[PDB]
């Protein structure tokens, strides 16, 4: 069980680091993280955010895959559950903005556990 705050990730403009929390906007923004997976299995991922304003539809880039996840921006550290299979080695995790699905959202931190 290890987390990686946005203060250590890659804030790609329009992404901005607002209080150890990313800040994506139009297309092109991206909050990617650099890490490695211990083994080859399905880990329990959870996204956390805290943007006291508002957001919009967005894409969840976890392990290279981008799932369509639309939402706003809450001030409270709201968490979400997401299970997916990851491989051993180096991978790219994060949350970016797509063309069809865009929304200015802040990124608190990406979490990845061993699925219970």
């Amino acid at each position: 069980s290890w987390t990686y705050t946005a203060a250590s990730a890659s804030i790609t403009a329009p992404a901005q680091l607002v209080g150890n929390v990313g800040e994506l906007q139009g297309a092109g923004s991206a909050v990617i993280w650099n890490v490695d997976v211990p083994v080859t299995g399905e880990y329990r991922i959870n996204l956390t955010w805290s943007s006291p304003y508002s957001s919009k539809v967005n894409t969840l880039v976890m392990d290279g895959t981008a799932l369509s996840y639309a939402f706003a921006e809450a001030t409270v550290p709201v968490t979400y559950v997401q299970t997916k299979t990851l491989s051993a080695g180096n991978h790219s995790f994060g949350v970016r903005v797509g063309s069809s699905d865009w929304g200015y959202m802040n990124v608190h931190s990406l979490k990845l556990e061993l699925l219970g």
